[PDB]
């Protein structure tokens, strides 16, 4: 077997883990890493696990060596789907929708910025803000506030994708209480005087004669930031990668915006951002060929899933016209992505303004292997400078 760790952030920094998921795949897919931590590394293990929520549970927590927060995402049914509908008010496909046009305006801002440059990092530049930036116009943060908000998603992702050392764990208890204090500003605020923000909406949920507590809008939002921020990023940085490696693809989108949906799905399935969530084990079962005990947590390795040649013909070949596409990029079932329409609807909207105003866009070097976060949860580009022919601002 490949000799890995499936808990270290250096594993899927590594554009070798793929050789070790198809090893996987093809000898033991419900694998056990060098340390015995158990992963479901094909797309039938991890689907029948999340078929299977009362034997694989999300109430022990998401991460390998963590306990579980009072959050949507560590919950199981009943009580998470009373918590999902309550969060859902955000998150209605109209309301998702209606938010078109203002994330359309943060994408011409961003472009804007570099556009008469000729060059940019594109994940500085363009994956990185846009998340931030419209997550952070639902919270209220005014703009010149957006990297404090940055850095805290950052702290608190690297906490979640890592054993942190004492000082690193005080860095994301104090950017919590930040956060915190921000939120309940946010909050008094709106249950006094209520906008159409996603605090006011939350706020206004009903469910069943229940509603959100503050406790539950700080944990629940602060949920949304982690989840929608630097996922969104990493799939708009790996999406246009693939998109300026293969420039068929490129040229193909570009000649028919209608190819549009399909190529974000491929983006989506390529980048899998999310490179694993843990279930814990409610009894011992033998799953898929793996006895697992009790107590123990398993991986849904959702990248190794996405590249699963029993469902996806040729998957290391990046193809917009995919169809189907039923990739986990989002994960499956209760727990899918409760944001999965709000980040295809900011992909979708930067991926059409970078093929319309940067048209000639390609890496600085197009024999660049371009470094990935070392993060063992989720994971992406570090950086992908680009070059194009520079334009003026449309202001
Ligand atoms: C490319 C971007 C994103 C990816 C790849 C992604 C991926 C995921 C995955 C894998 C899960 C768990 C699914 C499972 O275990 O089966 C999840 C859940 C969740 N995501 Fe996302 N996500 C993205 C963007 C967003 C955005 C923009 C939001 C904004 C709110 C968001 C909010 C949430 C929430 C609240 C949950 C918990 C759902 C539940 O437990 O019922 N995500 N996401």
């Amino acid at each position: 077997a490949p000799d890995v760790d499936l808990a270290d952030g250096n594993f899927y920094a590594s554009r070798e883990a793929r050789a070790a998921y198809r090893w996987m795949r093809a000898n033991q897919p419900v694998f056990r890493d060098r340390n015995g931590l158990a992963a479901a590394s094909t797309y039938q293990a991890v689907i029948d696990a999340e078929r299977q929520p009362e034997l694989f549970s999300n109430a022990g927590g998401i991460r390998p060596d963590q306990p579980a927060l009072p959050m949507m995402i560590d919950m199981d049914d009943p009580a998470h789907l009373l918590r999902r509908k309550l969060v859902n008010a955000g998150f209605t496909r109209k309301r998702v929708k209606d938010k078109e046009a203002s994330i359309a305006a943060l994408c011409d801002t961003l472009i804007d910025a570099v556009c008469e440059r000729g060059e940019c990092d594109f994940v500085r530049d363009l994956a990185a803000p846009l998340p931030m930036a419209v997550i952070g116009d639902m919270l209220g943060v005014r703009p010149e506030q957006r990297d404090m908000f940055l850095r805290w998603s950052d702290d608190l992702v690297t906490f979640l994708s890592s054993h942190v050392s004492q000082e690193d764990f005080q860095i994301t208890m104090d950017a919590f209480a930040a956060y915190n204090d921000f939120t309940r500003a946010t909050i008094a605020a709106r249950r006094a005087d209520p906008t159409d923000d996603l605090v006011s909406v939350l706020v206004s949920s009903e469910v069943d004669g229940e509603r959100l507590s503050d406790d539950e809008l700080v944990m629940e939002t602060l949920l949304i930031l982690i989840g929608g921020d630097e996922t969104t990023r990493h799939t708009l940085s790996g999406g246009t990668e693939q998109l300026l490696r293969n420039r068929d693809q490129w040229d193909l989108l570009q000649r028919d915006p209608s190819l549009l949906p399909g190529a974000i799905e491929e983006m989506l399935r390529w980048t899998a951002p999310v490179k694993n969530m843990c279930r814990v084990l409610t009894a011992d079962t033998e799953f898929h060929g793996t006895a697992l005990c009790a107590g123990e947590k398993m991986m849904l390795l959702f990248e190794s899933a996405n590249f699963d040649e029993a469902v996806f013909c040729e998957p290391e070949k990046f193809d917009v016209q995919r169809n189907p596409n039923s990739h986990l990029a989002f994960g499956f079932g209760t727990h899918f992505c409760l944001g999965n329409q709000l980040a295809r609807l900011e992909l979708s909207l930067m991926t059409e303004r970078v093929l319309r105003r940067l048209p000639d866009l390609r890496l600085v070097a197009d024999d660049s292997v371009l470094p990935l976060r070392p993060a063992n949860f989720v994971s992406g580009l570090e950086s992908m400078p680009v070059v194009f022919t520079p334009s003026p601002p449309l202001g």
